[PDB]
């Protein structure tokens, strides 16, 4: 098991992996995040090849989805599905409707009895924690109000690294250079992604108007794990308000929702982009990219979606398996 | 592989042909294909009849989307996905605006169909399953729409004629059926495809119905233009009545409608449109012997609660062969290859 | 070769009786088949806990309609299907009137019962689940309706109580099982179908309730006539308390309801403390105040266990009435 020069001890991985809670993407280390990318990667040949994808059978999930998150909940089931596995499902209700004042500790306490694991999406913080705390069983956070959404990082850096395989190896002399952009305030998914991508040499442009920049503490963050691995400079992280700017010399391209135009991307806008460059979107998109971008070849937002399958099939796999891995 | 002992199927080569085909309405199915469709449909009846193995295609993950309420077509899919051994996700209890939460058709379909083998849809928009059908990279099944598009209902129908009525399938000019659809022929679009598919073969039409709710112009123009093109139009190719005792004469097939007291002007109205049509014992007696009784269900107040021990009824019979003609289509569609030994016997 | 610790139960003999048998009451269980539920229920927490392969009813496909909301208990059905290999479409997050949109019940299961192997119905009304019961070509098992019916309930509530206390099975005139039942005995329906299918055996009963929520005067007259069947009646058989104090004294179970106001039968450490040894308290879940968390640490609290054992016996339930077997040799066997 390589990933073309790392050797990876999937089996002493999974050993340390199995029956893990994925809540935030600090939950993932190193070599926890090469099994993932290994593993996603076999998926990603294995379905591609109409191959038999059964690598987790004789498991039994329960999906409680207590806001609507139907894009999220529906990569969840198909992967539980195609990797031979049976779910039960518990959606169009929120956390009141649900909890119909019944605690969520009881309520996780009772359900983990009936399943291996669960797939929890709920807009509290709270409740999530709760739900650890009090569930006999693996959890893993489909998504929360904190803005913690571990499977979106994790297909937003298996995305990265196809195309630009250099950020796993921590070299001085190959940088990757991702300009985020739109709504960096909100946007959840650049907090969660950045931390990820910090733990590498990565040098990052927030292009945002004033109003919506990337909050502070997430620059600390950043700024924190550059400083760890010996990749900060001043150079590190820069800000502009326009694409023309912030696009410059970047390899990734990653938009975001602007709810509330200069944040815009089209053929027009890309003329000056490396010819490498690749464009991520964790959708849905409203304006914020044109229609003729995706006949670009530079855009990969709908590859970028269909990678969740093979990263959440992974995920399962590498947690709820009970070892004849995937290969080829 | 034969059907009516006339007809050899070759399952493998038309397979080949229906492999990752949508089917949105029933001119996508052809004339070899709904051979294949009645003579796999019919394998699922026996198997499943004699509770043998089912499982004819397992590898499979459906998405299905109901973007209206059709809990009885929708549970339909489900159990024929399930009884051939694959899996499904399933949206219920959502409308189009609840689930395209401001997003487009284009990128739902186009991302969704990344996650799955296949698509089951409803929605009673027309424009967003064709809009899902050009995004979708996966086949698309047509649960039922707005413009009255839903092949898999015209499928089923068409197989329960066949199984009183084989001779559908000869067009030999000796052997024409008879049918008479009655009720709400104006809003009954179950009917509208029902004629559009019996219209391909030897078939004569009564259209039984009072004057607000007939049959429309272009579905009889429709008829008009497949009888003549297979050499079976004359002036008797369609009657219009207006009462049963008269309709109901010499046809083999009579297939209610639903009559919804949504589509009056006042409940008056509707009550003396349900009597004039309710069919019972008495109004069955100058029927032929051999008459058969279809209702694309529920039925209401259309057909009284007697005539199900009538052995003319299969309504419910009908129903049923829903579940063996959705499980034959998914399996000729998604089956990934065929081999001579694999197809269901 | 099916033994019970010391009862030999004829598996196949009461299979043969039970395919494809309805499960709407608690009295459609008998002896042989209550023997067989709790056989089959352990085998199936002893294959889950020691991650066996628990896949004895492949190739069936269910349909669970719930018509109210009564999530723990659809997902209990859901998980068993599920675990046992088999397969399962839903009707949900409708009521009795936006599901039939006017159409019979009757038409509706004849249809419905065309397409699967079996039906779990959940309906508040009673009328309901019978005439699906007529209409159906299938087995149904009533989840719960309106007139308190919920045998799966009954069921997992006796094979808790069972694993601690095996001798209620005895019938032995010298080894009496005492529970306390508290709080909403007049609407807590799981109450009466439990204490009618414990008064089948050397049970005593304690009813713990105010005056407004006592045990209803017809599921007295059950017990007692059960009881005077195999001569265990005496005046001491029923006892009525409104305090814990004394309802909590020499009793084996102590079995908690909801007492929804629309105070003073609170469990606590403080009221465990003049309980026996062995007692065991069950809950059939969800509760609000009448278990204080604090209870959750005592090993006389079982309420968790007792809803975790609702998976094993629902498994064995769906596998003795489902199951198209004919070996002995195919039946769980851990
Ligand atoms: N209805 C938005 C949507 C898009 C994609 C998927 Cl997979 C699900 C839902
Ligand atoms: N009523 C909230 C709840 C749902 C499911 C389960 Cl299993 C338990 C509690
Ligand atoms: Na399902």
């Amino acid at each position: 098991y390589i990933n073309s020069k790392y050797k990876i001890d999937l089996d002493k991985i999974m050993t340390k992996m199995k029956n893990k809670s994925v809540i935030n993407i600090d939950d993932v280390d190193d070599e926890e995040l090469l099994a993932i990318l290994y593993t996603s990667k076999q998926f990603e040949k294995i379905l591609k090849n109409n191959e038999d994808s059964k690598y987790l059978e004789n498991k039994v999930f329960c999906s409680v989805f207590l806001e609507p998150s139907t894009r999220t909940r529906c990569s969840f089931d198909a992967a539980i599905l195609k990797l031979g596995s049976k779910v039960l499902n518990i959606t169009d209700m929120n956390s009141t409707s649900f909890y119909k004042g019944e605690t969520v500790e009881d309520a996780f306490k009772i359900l983990s009895t009936y399943v291996d694991g669960i797939i929890y999406r709920d807009p509290s913080k709270k409740n999530v924690d709760i739900a650890v705390s009090s569930s006999s069983k693996p959890i893993i956070n489909a998504g929360n109000g904190t803005g913690e959404h571990p499977t979106q990082s994790l297909l937003d850096f298996y995305t990265i690294h196809n195309y630009f395989p250099f950020i796993l190896d921590r070299n001085i002399n190959k940088k990757l250079n991702i300009a985020f952009v739109g709504d960096l305030k909100n946007g959840r998914t650049v907090h969660s992604l950045s931390k990820l991508l910090s733990r590498y040499n990565v040098s990052f442009n927030f292009v945002s108007c004033k109003s919506l920049n990337i909050p502070k503490d997430i620059v600390n963050t950043i700024t924190y794990n550059l400083k760890k691995n010996n990749f900060y400079s001043d150079d590190s992280i820069k800000y502009f308000d326009n694409l023309e700017e912030g696009l410059e010399d970047v390899h990734i391209i990653y938009m975001t929702r602007i709810q509330k135009n200069a944040f815009i991307l089209s053929n027009k806008t890309l003329e000056n982009t490396r010819d490498d460059t690749k464009i991520l979107h964790p959708l849905p998109r409203v304006n914020e990219i044109k229609v003729e971008v995706d006949s670009n070849p530079k855009s990969v937002y709908f590859t970028q979606a269909e990678n969740g399958l093979y990263v959440r099939m992974a995920l399962l796999y590498l947690i709820f398996s009970s070892t004849s891995h995937p290969q080829f």
